[PDB]
């Protein structure tokens, strides 16, 4: 049986403030820039539709230097931090970014048509761009988040598999890391393994996995450590309706239509796909630059940061403007030529985080020791995530008890 | 005279929690995939615009194993379950799906025109796609739902009927089953019997019946067993305005126009039809992933699940993204060819259900026995739906009295 | 340690009203008009997307003539003004203005395409106009505001730099002055130094810097003098999707696509850029022509105007209609000719400001003297901004104690 | 010093109801219809975008016949009317009207362009129509309203003025009269004097002045007689982006662009202008057909109708449907010909007004006499607007003390 943390955790009246100064990231919005001979990255990939996972490290309160010590007994008490307030400051102006493919697989525009496509070609690919759906989300926890996507499965060995067959599909749960791609209006699938022509989705997702958070599995966890708080807001609509070009994997049944003649002797493509569009960004619909108070979590864990560790996941596509840069090769010409200038694309992104923490103490009795050991063995030993990449935040040297000297501390003292 | 269940049913203070783990369905969005020689289905049809009817089976509380028994007298008491809270968890990201026909009967675009169509052809069919209207609905009851549609009637035998005559129309009430089609913006009619050219509506409804729930008949039922609770939300608008091609069944009267000459010697088609469009999906307009509390039903039945049976009907077109898959036939070519790849379409859909139930007891006196026998004869015998198809849910082995160990039980205990 | 002004500042019950009559500005919306031989400006540049920074000068209350003096002791007391209410009156009708370039770098429309651009030209520039994003903002303080933009950085000297290379990027904080340009949907960057072809953005920002307010840095200031109050509201969406023409700075990696042949032997441009659009102006979404009451500021400074000085920053793009004027060269012709008329563009802008001030007094003890000297040395000496341009407002001769004789004073007396 | 009317005016408990039956106006929406030889008007000009100024005359309460007289002393008391409630009834269905020019100065569509206009013509004028912005407003007072517009100024005599020069601009305040034009999305200017080609704005404003109410000047009046109450609501957006044709008044500076060659040797027009559009009319956004209660005015005058006179200004563009009429010249033809029918346009507009008035009395002491004489000399003499045109309303014979016999009196008695 799982019990709430409010039973075996005692909260004191000591509060601390923590915060980062400013985080910046500048890079190419579509692909990394790499040296031709080498494999070392010169310009990383920074996009507005990437998961931002911050892993925050806290001081050990047992070894922390407090002006007063009489409030607890080190012989039978142990200390831990609790989160009571978070703000995610978000710079840059509001904007919308677009992406596309120079060789995207589009056959025809089927929204309105007046002639029939009676002849097939060798290459019908086009240069198409669009803007993605609108999404904001924030997740806070003490364990890394969990996402889901569609991937290939293991086929049965009863019958053989011929080239060109439909791959089998299964649903896969993984851990979201820093730099992953969010859904853009095409689904949560592995585009590298489920698409072979490399020309069906834009350039920044054509060789990546799009993942969606697994809210149902996260909230059903018995201990509720992976999610203390979450906000989400997403929207989209359809702008264009197209076809796809290729060979027909599955034929239309003969009892759904009447055969034609002349131009309509053969059938056109039935692999319709839409073009997504986020509508419009406004200041009134923003979930950032606002303080969140963590009064009572939904799960049994109520903001206790076991292991001196915090995880913050952020997605915000409402500031995704890409900047165009131009450099002149030769300036000794008074008439414009296309070949005298070079074009570049850049994206910059700005972050700020600030937190209010409360000090708690735990009495280690035999029953409490047994329960905590059953919950997590490493906690007692201290008194794994080495193959994942997160944005590391080190707050071991940024705490202050002067709570009213900071913007978030003033609000915290004002609400109470 | 019909009396409320609150008079002859006594409620105890015992609550139980039930829930399914996860339900998945993957298939083709338009038609089933079948072997050519055989008639057995390989890939079923899974679409975002299908009725989902879950038939849920509960344990018999008379034979159920309770830790305590003294709260009722088996010599004169009988037990039954009552529903007090339901949540329908809904996975996958928000999206919009589209559908169309490769040989759809469209003549001209009449929104804006500059030339007159003075010549008729043999085949003027086009490849047209669109996106449907937006609809969400949830219905809960203890009997299967009832729907209505337009169908053919029996003509009078006074005069003969010639080929090409207009079929007679009547309104027909039936039972909604799992896999039926919801209205998409073209009406609630039988497209198989009322349309003969097979080219007027897209491929996933051209040989199906679209049904609409019969709310007026459901709420007028004397006992109110078919509907305890319901939510609905639908919206659409018009994108395109077209004509139809064919022979004219009914001529325009000569007193509504002045005859033309030259290009306008004959009249163009007056069988105008619009193209529907659901507008836009947002997180703020969602009715799912929210708990429903059944405090007081509208009808006389107040959540009592007679016969240990429940029915849940769900429609949700706000997650209807179709995934495109591509398979390579030969990989020994460095230049792209259309004939070297095969294209497929898939749709996957995810469900979760969770319920809170209360235990009730009934005293069987002579008047109560007579009333219940008049209401339903099978109830006394226990102390029909074999020709319908539902998604069967078996909760006979998933109850637990530990109510706070689950996400919905925590909310239930929090609200009270 | 920084303390609030409420501790060492005492407020009296004396109120004064101040206000300007009317401020007008008429000019050319795109560029200044200058004499060919001279460099003196004939018609200034007045646009709807310019920062309006008003620097307001107040009388010295120590030398001010009060009817009564016994309320304070000049031997140990000093006086200062405090702001308790502000209204920004805004004339002219609501409108939307547009801007463009006669030689803007646009290659193709990539929203929907049916043919491939297989040939390159010498000059593919077009005459394109658009309407910008919608923005309103008001900031009030006692120090000039701070803005941020993207500019060039200092490269490393380890390796040489060839012509045509991508300029390095850094984030720069400056002081916003009267006449600066606000963001229009292309980002906050220096278009003069980061773009060399002079043909990527419209004519009114192609040689200017667009700056965004630095809210995060402004609110984190220890004393909070630069911001007492602020309101913001902005919105935009995407209308068009285009390409750019030029040489390719960074090549697409070879593992993201399959090479084509014929028309698709070479790749089209991947430097996509969108066209911004503010949606729609309404009377219900206006933040102007409304009184603001400054009850409690967020920072430690609570409306005290140190140095007898105030700063008001205003941006309002909801009244940006440009007027077209036509002048006839010769009127002795009865048939219209294009060469007989001349066309001009003008923009006019109207402002009003009104304020309520309260008189405060400060007791100068040793601790207070030390604290104020540490905060700002010039305050004690009185009892810098010469290289910046502001709109100067002189209210040294516009105060009256008759508070109910003015529209804002009536509201102030009504609320209390 | 100005004091409120509540000090020297005493209100009694006597109420009266007044109202017009129905006001109708039918005419041509664009220009008046006049006889060729004569100058007398046959059909007036009635448009949905005209100011409606009603001048309402009231009986003199001193000479009015009251059943009782003992409530006041004629030797030292004088009577006056006060307004306490107004309703403006508005007939006809909701609609939108459009207007245009057959020879409007449009060069090119600059929203999206693919070729360069390298050749100039003699006449490039087009037949263009649009729908205007959406506006509703109501003003109530005892003096006629005040409006503002842009007009020509007096140039300096230091230097001479050549034909084709830009006219100087100044802001002019005038009195709004019945039949004036409201702003339509092009600005508040005199189109007759500031535009010489007569082809830049549609036909109903090309020779008129568009005026905007001067709210700032109206509310700053010391006595507040010109405005007791006002409501406004306006909205618009941009539909099209065009150029203008003509000679270039001001050249683009040479440092804002790089010169082209071939098709782009010369520059295209930079005189961009947008096309306005009101969005959509709804019943929920209507400000008419609702009663207004005048509890407390903003200014010092609190609804006292000095001189037995009232002014009501109304603008409503939400009912602006123009009706098309057709008349047959010869009916002896069975085939349609364009020359056998004549086309006409008409507009009809319907109004209703109803008012509740209260009787007040004033004691004429020496101080009161002096104050009122300083305020307005004509008031004492009674116990100017001859060159303006208003819609005259005579309510000298429509008062009744039976307050509950009318729709507005029932609401008035219900609210109290």
């Amino acid at each position: 049986k799982v019990v709430s943390t409010d039973e075996y955790v005692a909260r004191t009246n000591i509060y601390y403030h923590a915060g980062t100064s400013r985080l910046l990231a500048v890079g190419h919005p579509y692909f990394p820039i790499k040296k031709p001979n080498n494999n070392k990255i010169l310009v990383p990939k920074v996009s507005g539709l990437q998961y931002r996972v911050f892993r925050i490290h806290l001081p050990d309160p047992n070894k922390f230097g407090f002006p007063d010590t009489s409030f607890y007994n080190p012989d039978t008490q142990r200390l831990v931090w609790a989160c009571v307030g978070v703000e995610v400051g978000r710079g840059q102006p509001l904007g919308v970014g677009i992406s596309g493919h120079p060789l995207l697989n589009k056959l025809d525009d089927t929204e309105n048509a007046s002639a029939y496509a009676a002849n097939a070609g060798v290459d019908n690919r086009e240069c198409i761009s669009m803007d993605y759906k609108q999404t904001q989300l924030c997740l806070i926890g003490c364990k890394p988040p969990i996402g889901e996507h569609w991937g290939k499965g293991s086929p049965c060995t009863n019958v053989a598999v011929n080239p060109g067959d439909c791959p089998p599909l299964e649903l896969i749960n993984t851990v979201i890391q820093d730099g992953d791609m969010v859904d853009t209006g095409f689904g949560a699938m592995d585009f590298t393994t489920l698409q072979a022509n490399k020309s069906e989705v834009p350039l920044d997702i054509c060789t990546s996995i799009c993942k969606y958070p697994d809210y149902i599995k996260m909230v059903s966890e018995p201990y509720g450590d992976s999610l203390f708080f979450y906000l989400r807001r997403e929207q989209m609509f359809v702008r264009h309706l197209f076809n796809r070009a290729g060979a027909v994997g599955d034929n239309v049944p003969d009892d759904l239509y009447i055969k034609g003649s002349g131009s309509t002797a053969n059938l056109a493509s039935s692999n319709y796909f839409p073009t997504p569009s986020g509508s419009m960004v406004t200041s009134d619909a923003q979930i950032f630059n606002k303080p969140y108070w963590l009064q009572r979590a939904q799960g049994h864990n109520n903001g206790i940061c076991w292991g001196n560790q915090l995880f913050v996941t952020v997605v915000d596509t409402t500031r995704s403007t890409n900047m165009s840069l131009c450099a002149a090769i030769s300036t000794s010409e008074t008439t414009y030529k296309n070949t005298n200038f070079k074009e570049y694309l850049r994206h910059g992104e700005e972050y700020d985080l600030q937190f209010i923490f409360q000090l708690c103490k735990i009495t280690l009795t035999a029953d409490v020791m047994t329960y905590i050991h059953s919950m997590n063995s490493t906690i007692l030993e201290d008194w794994p995530l080495k193959k994942y990449t997160f944005w590391e935040v080190n707050l071991k040297e940024k705490f202050s008890a002067d709570l009213d000297q900071f913007p978030l501390g003033r609000k915290f003292l004002l609400q109470a």
